[PDB]
């Protein structure tokens, strides 16, 4: 019976950022859903010691609003860690850490309820309501809301050739689950060479000495290429680039986002200098039992005895190979799947000429804009689309929308570079 | 007229600007301060392009008290436009001219805070239990009325009296920026003192020495010119623990320890020392450079002569005696406090140690009324931290605290790992 | 009558290690002419403070021999700047040291000959000996050879649309020559976003707020990516990845080195970030008058009054725009021109299917192998082929196979990584 | 048996060593060299993985000296197929555990340098003028006659008379790794002594700690866990400068100037200490890290219980005592200079300081013929640099050019920019 004005779908750093920011509007009527049993963010993939990549005032709230109840540095304050943080001096959260502060974040939210799978959602034209239908442990509940937000991540890419072999090939995500059985084996081959594999990579490195396993690691891409920070570059995570950006035309979108693999994936320099550094520490005496191999796909798997046959294609001799490895670790990398709660309302949604989500300026894909995306469409918005530090500017834009006015005024120009000339400066 | 204030604060720096800022939420509270300067201004005169805080920006006027303030640092910069922009510039030591931007920033919102206000005198009322005090301002002179004084005069440069006088061949650091280009034009100039605000002039002058025809002179009488110790394990010493410890110790012990902890505040900042060095390095490669850095270097004597001065300095090492000429003297020997003359007629109701000075109680007071709080008063008593601005929070929030009698800003308790005394069971 | 072994063509570095590397090997009987008036490596843009970007044992020797008197190490030790130099604690030599060091090396060795312009090449088939002319200001000088080594470099792109502009338009390569008319000009653009072109760029922005100009940087580039220096992308510079690179196909080759741009071009990591941190610093009370564009190539200029107009394509949104510009400084790289000396010999070389030279693996390019190529064929031996930290790798292989010993033996294998698998694991 | 040799070294740290490899190219030298070890070893008890030297790779054996020289670290780089991974890890400090291999692969390349032989004694002979040097080794009893001896025999650990005789319990930092994998099954380890040897030991301790269960305590009687000072300006009293500065200093002054210099040479390495925090904040995000850490703390006693230790120290803050209950104690008290026995026979012949210390003149002689020479003994005579491997190539070119009579290895005489002494013409 009561109208909520969000449903927001999915509770990861982005919804959760938003519930923060719409807590202090009265005017709003606002509740989340989330399938897990509580806020995590990833831990499965989280060793000792990892951090995020980018600095901490990318927390849930601090780039609309840095007096908010939950930025990160209130989070400190009120854990009796701040000053510990600022000895510490380092920009980047440690990711446990950053997954004890969203937790503490959602559990002061009383709209923000985990173990809530939404499983369905309708739309009623003659009353403009969305009923979505969650499914919760006691049971199957119903609300009804203006606007919808969804926020539901993305999973761990499987080949579906990599299927159907639950025993030895896991994916990098549930790295921790697994690694206890790892360091009992003989062969273990890592295949991605992003970050995901390269801390799964430096982590069994380090213990190599300890057990009896050959370490191989292998990426397609032409080197194990490093994450490119610098800071002109960091000015394409901003309010000025995102809108260039979606201005552009269809086409050259995706071919902007294909050459900018760089700026938001591959390795952390640091990261990618430690394990060299680590290479070399433990080749003193005897070389190290590892591989390591760019230009390298994997595009097969076969069982034989109690191990995998892994078939690889180097795209630089143009052959194809084959390793032996006891266990299979993909690290290729997350992808967006439409949730299944869309179904019946697809039609309300818009798509492109590749039968993507299509995505307005202000992140709602419906005409009506009452259905908003997060972490929808590197393709439509740019390579920040799951930038934590762009968070704040999205859920501000949504909470605009949603309310009509500039509750979170955002900001437009924050980048030295221009990255088009002047309406008056084109030659005809 | 009749109105009676819960705090006057006398002096607007850092400290008592803090203060203004975290009273200010507060209702119960009537507050008023006063400072003699044009404005805010946070020694502008000796602060070249580039410079910066020694300390992260967490140490601003309100986030260790309470991150949500409206006079944070990243809430300023949130509303000025550079809060992306400094988090691309990733580093956590501010300008300290953008420092300057902020403070005069929050000065201006408080209507509360008066600048060309220099508080004269200072008398106290035994029977009414209220202190009068006289301001001099540019239209006359006001009296107020108020319960509780919060002395926030800071520190000013140390010139000894036989460097007085010589107004157009000695000038300290403060007014380094004021006389610079005078400075270019000279034939030599010797700077004495090897702390930070030495390094940078010295730094400064260095840089532009190959423009101009100057001898550049740079003594210390410490036996190096040695650098701040900011090693993680030595910053647990900024902290409440080892406040309250410090504190605690008999008041010999406490001039012990703080004369033996020149590095764990003064020095140089390790980065800009190897600067030097560098820079050194760098325009020496073609011929040597026309400069002199002498340690174990006290100045001992000033003599006018025809065209410049003669300086005597005493070699400790060698325990030797030696001049050197020089056309302009930098003075860089460091800061005191000087008891401001306002207090004069109230000396007698404040407290004083054993060696003749102003006595403070934990929570900062300086009577027996705990209606007197001194800020940046007592490094001999609260320990070498007392300047420091990353305490400046924790010595407000104390303040506060006792003014209203309870625990409006609660304060850390243990935060280092350290322990700097067994508990009470542990001993013998 | 006297014939030499080796006929060095051109003494850039490379020809200047091969010169230091065979003068210890009394069986060899070498000569080297260039035609400068005496060493000098790239000072028309060697900024104060400029670095090359590799560590200081990519010198003239040390690679193939350390214990060489011509090391950079000796070289510090000679000129009593060896613990200066470790003080300093960089890998990185001062680009104004690296030219006095290669000056000195030069100087010692009386068979280098300079105000040398090797003009014509011709061969006896019969006798299998090349008779260089050399045009020295006393005359010509003939000598007679087994083998020749040619390192005549490159050399500074410029557009044939730029040319006929000399007092507008000028490369980087000039940039110190130009500097003061530049300080004049009401605007400067530079075009190229390379290590040249952000030199200029943060030289010019130091000191703007000194000047009335108006500073424009643009690349062609997607970004002002960083080079990517990263120990596993590092790894790449070694025997083991050029030999992998040389057995490629051609094809694959151009494809691998059309990839490759963030291996050795864009601008090193710390130099971006201290070009921002310098955009933060003077934008503090007002905007800098600079404009960076990045996807923008120079396609036209246009005389006009007392400027140039300068349209580029932008290549996001696919349309051409102008700027105006007093002066314009080309930073588009540089290139390989092959020399007029070789004009009669050009039967003797090899070329491959574009019309490139052709390298055999040991860096010969006939059928005799006796002629050998310095920083030629980025296309056949990849990337780094103009590295200064492979020039002693590869004047090992020259002088190994002129010799036709191990006189330095070459590294197999540095790499972690392998970039092809074994015989044994490829799938048929 | 009646060669007569020019040097005898007693002892084969890397003093005496560097000293073999620089005389070995002088044919006009005889020397031999013993050592009691098996094979070189440089504290290989106190060496885990990762650790590293403090000083950069230019203070090797030889290359001060004369970076030519075949023992150079870069030539056993080269020579073990290193040289280019070295310089891709891009670090100035050498791994402990390859500096040891270093040093191992130079003692075996030299004839003349014989371990396994204990220089049990030395006499001399007023009518031969040579010493004679009785040396244990497995054969039996060697005797040797020699003109000079050069005495390079380190220093060793420092126990306190009240913790000797408790094997079992209580260790020194120098033999860690013997005893760590008991340590590991302890329910309590205690680690005196804030210097870098304890510091490995407490970060290595500290990284497993999670996996074990021992309470970890660490405490020294520093008035904190001070970092040691590489400030570069500081890092230039690491010259010949400063030596003779020091050295021409009165004995008072001198002992006066080496007690303030502790963080000169000794305290933790900066980076170490700001490790050791990182990883105490990573540890205690769930709960409480069972470790102490207590500065100003000095052990004072031992006393047996059952199962454990009694410990108490001084807390010098409080001026009280209290007691610590440990499984077992590990000294990193520091190293002391210990007088070898072999030198009791001659004891009159060398001389003596008005402390009872062995008195050493400018050239490191320690007799009127000056023909036996001291590697790192007289701090007090020449300053905290005489244990510093970047000055081991500067006192052996001294000894050299003294034993040969002329100036072989010719050494700077001024390498820093500061002055320590005024002219001569300067002082009053
Ligand atoms: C290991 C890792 C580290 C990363 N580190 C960084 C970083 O340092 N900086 C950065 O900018 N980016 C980083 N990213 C990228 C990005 O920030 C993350 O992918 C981030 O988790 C995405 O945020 P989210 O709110 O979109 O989705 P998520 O964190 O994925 O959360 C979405 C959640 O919605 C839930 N859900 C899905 N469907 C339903 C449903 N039908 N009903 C109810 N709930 C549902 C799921 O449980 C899911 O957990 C990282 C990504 C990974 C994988
Ligand atoms: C150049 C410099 C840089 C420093 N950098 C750092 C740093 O990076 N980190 C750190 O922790 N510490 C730093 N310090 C130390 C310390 O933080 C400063 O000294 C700081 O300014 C002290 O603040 P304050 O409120 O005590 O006094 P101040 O900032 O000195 O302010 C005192 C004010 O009181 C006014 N005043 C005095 N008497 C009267 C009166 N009778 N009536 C009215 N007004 C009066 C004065 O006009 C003055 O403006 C620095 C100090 C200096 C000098
Ligand atoms: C500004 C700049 C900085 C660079 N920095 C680095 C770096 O830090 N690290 C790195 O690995 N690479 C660097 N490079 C790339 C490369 O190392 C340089 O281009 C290097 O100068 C090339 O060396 P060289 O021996 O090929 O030719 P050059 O240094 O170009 O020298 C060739 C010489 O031959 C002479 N010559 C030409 N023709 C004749 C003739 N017919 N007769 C006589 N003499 C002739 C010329 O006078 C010329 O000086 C840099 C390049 C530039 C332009
Ligand atoms: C753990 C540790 C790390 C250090 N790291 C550094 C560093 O990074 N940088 C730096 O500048 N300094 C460092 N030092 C200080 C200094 O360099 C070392 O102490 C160094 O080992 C001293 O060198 P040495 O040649 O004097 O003596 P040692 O290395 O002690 O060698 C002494 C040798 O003499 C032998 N010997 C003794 N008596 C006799 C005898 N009667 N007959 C035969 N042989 C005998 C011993 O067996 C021993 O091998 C370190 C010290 C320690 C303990
Ligand atoms: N030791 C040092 O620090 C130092 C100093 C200077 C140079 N170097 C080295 O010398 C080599 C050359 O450096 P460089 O900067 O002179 O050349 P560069 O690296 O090739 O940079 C030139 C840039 O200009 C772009 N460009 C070319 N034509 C253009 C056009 N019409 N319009 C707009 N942009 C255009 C190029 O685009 P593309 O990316 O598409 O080619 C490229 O990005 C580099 O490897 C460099 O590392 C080193
Ligand atoms: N390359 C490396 O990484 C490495 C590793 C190990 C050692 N080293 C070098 O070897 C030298 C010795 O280093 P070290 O760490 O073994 O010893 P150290 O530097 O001399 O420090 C030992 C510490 O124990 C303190 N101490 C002495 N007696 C004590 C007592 N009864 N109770 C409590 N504390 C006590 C000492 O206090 P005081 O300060 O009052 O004397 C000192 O701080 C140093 O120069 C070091 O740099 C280098």
């Amino acid at each position: 019976q009561h109208i909520y004005d969000i449903v927001g779908i999915g509770v990861g750093p982005f919804n959760l950022g938003l519930a923060c920011l719409t807590q202090p509007l009265n005017e709003l009527s606002t509740i989340f859903f989330d399938s897990k049993d509580e806020f995590d963010w990833h831990s499965g993939i989280m060793p000792e010691g990892s951090t995020l990549q980018i600095p901490f005032i990318a927390d849930l709230v601090s780039f609309a609003d840095p007096k908010n109840n939950y930025s990160f540095l209130n989070y400190l304050k009120l854990h009796n860690r701040l000053y510990q943080f600022f000895i510490r001096e380092s920009f980047f959260i440690l990711r446990a850490e950053y997954n004890l502060y969203c937790k503490w974040a959602a559990e002061q939210l009383e709209n923000v309820h985990f173990k809530s799978f939404v499983e369905r959602i309708d739309y009623d034209e003659s009353r403009q309501l969305y009923t979505v239908r969650v499914k919760q442990p006691q049971g199957e509940m119903k609300v009804v809301t203006k606007n919808l937000v969804l926020g539901t991540g993305t999973t761990p890419i499987t080949p579906k050739f990599c299927q159907g072999y639950p025993e030895q090939i896991q994916s990098s995500a549930d790295y921790l689950r697994h690694k206890k059985d790892y360091l009992t084996k003989k062969s273990i081959t890592i295949v991605g060479g992003g970050q995901s594999g390269a801390e799964i990579y430096y982590d069994l490195l380090s213990e190599i000495d300890q057990h009896g396993y050959q370490l191989n690691w292998l990426t397609k891409a032409p080197h194990f290429f490093s994450m490119d920070l610098g800071k002109l570059t960091l000015e394409y995570t901003s309010p000025d680039y995102t809108s260039h950006f979606y201005s552009l035309d269809e086409d050259k979108r995706d071919q902007v986002i294909g050459s900018q693999n760089a700026l938001y994936k591959g390795i952390e320099l640091s990261f990618v200098n430690r394990i060299y550094d680590l290479l070399y520490q433990k080749s003193l005496h005897q070389p190290i039992p590892t591989r390591m191999m760019p230009n390298c796909a994997l595009d097969a798997v076969e069982q034989q005895s109690n191990h995998l046959n892994l078939t690889f294609k180097n795209s630089d001799i143009n052959k194809r190979f084959k390793l032996e490895s006891e266990v299979l670790i993909l690290a290729l990398g997350y992808e967006y799947k439409i949730p299944e709660c869309l179904t019946p309302i697809r039609t309300l949604i818009n798509w492109d000429s590749k039968g993507r989500i299509a995505l307005n300026w202000n992140y709602s894909i419906n005409d009506d804009n009452t259905i908003f995306a997060q972490n929808i469409g590197i393709y439509s918005h740019g390579f920040t689309v799951p930038d934590l530090g762009m968070g704040c500017y999205r859920n501000a834009i949504i909470i605009n929308t949603i309310l009509g006015r500039e509750v979170y005024p955002v900001e437009k120009r924050i980048a030295y570079q221009e990255f088009a000339p002047t309406t008056e400066e084109i030659v005809t």
